């Protein structure tokens, strides 16, 4: 509706960048879209680890990736929402 | 001796920078040295995957390392060796 669900991937821009090429050649049915790396600039910042935003069209695709996909213990996730107006 | 063990790893670049920073964090005691990502360059080339090499003090440290480090799926390898002069 007026939200688009997300999953939102941090961690080191090499191993998370490994995993984008692995979302893009084994699951790209399980996700939508998927960022380029990228992080908060400046010293004003959450963290300074390397990001990439996937989307998905449902909650239920979300559901159906996160019971598949294999997280490395070394990529941090957070589940969250964008405004769908954004894309 | 006059021939240096090395290890040959060969994957996508960003998986094989990925897993070099972790050999650095966790296994730095058990390799010598260790390159930066290359490939062979021309339409020669016997594959075009990214490669790193890493060397060894000895057959017994390729061998606690080959024992020890659990090598991600991107990645394959082989071993074999070079001449320690060209160190």
């Amino acid at each position: 509706s007026s939200a688009t669900p997300i999953v939102q991937f941090q961690g080191e821009s090499n191993c998370l960048k490994c995993f984008r090429y692995r979302l893009n050649d084994k699951h790209r049915h399980l996700f939508d879209l998927i960022s380029s790396t990228w992080h908060w600039a400046s010293p004003k910042a959450p963290h300074k680890h390397a990001i990439v935003t996937v989307t998905y069209h449902s909650e239920e695709q979300r559901q159906q990736f996160l019971n598949v996909v294999k997280i490395p213990p070394t990529i941090r996730h957070k589940l969250g929402f964008m405004s769908m107006h954004l894309l």
